[PDB]
C-alpha cells in the first residue's frame, strides 16, 4: 500500500537521522572504549554482572537494519553503554569516568535530536 510505503520512508529519515547522532556520540569516545562488545574471552564473569551488554559496533548493525522505531529505542541502547559501564567499574577508574564525560556531553546531542525528531516528525 501506498500508507506502508510512506511509513517505510519515515523509518528511513529517522534512520538517517540517528545515523548522524550517533557519529556525534561516538565522537566524543574519543578513546574508543565504547567502540566494541566487552570480550567474554577477557572478561569471562561480565554476564553474571551486567545482563544487557551494549556498544556502538551493536548498536550500529541495528541502526543499518531499520531497527530503531523511534528515537527512545536508540536513547535507552545509548544509556545501557554508559550505565552497564557505571556498575561494572569503580568511580577511580579510566572507563568509568569515560562513561561520564560520553554521558555529560551526549546530553547535548540528544537534547536537539530530540527537537528534530519532533519537529520535522
Amino acid at each position: 500500500s501506498m500508507e506502508q510505503v510512506a511509513m517505510e520512508l519515515r523509518l528511513t529519515e529517522l534512520t538517517r537521522l540517528l545515523r548522524s547522532v550517533l557519529d556525534q556520540l561516538q565522537d566524543k569516545d574519543p578513546a574508543r572504549i565504547f567502540a566494541q562488545p566487552v570480550s567474554l574471552k577477557e572478561v569471562p564473569d561480565y554476564l553474571d554482572h551486567i545482563k544487557h551488554p551494549m556498544d556502538f559496533a551493536t548498536m550500529r548493525k541495528r541502526l543499518e537494519a531499520q531497527g530503531y522505531k523511534n528515537l527512545h529505542e536508540f536513547e535507552e541502547d545509548f544509556d545501557l553503554i554508559i550505565d552497564n559501564c557505571m556498575k561494572y567499574n569503580a568511580r577511580d577508574t579510566v572507563f568509568y569516568r569515560a562513561a561520564v564525560r560520553l554521558r555529560d556531553q551526549g546530553g547535548v546531542v540528544l537534547r536537539q535530536a530530540r527537537r528534530e525528531v519532533d519537529s520535522i516528525g
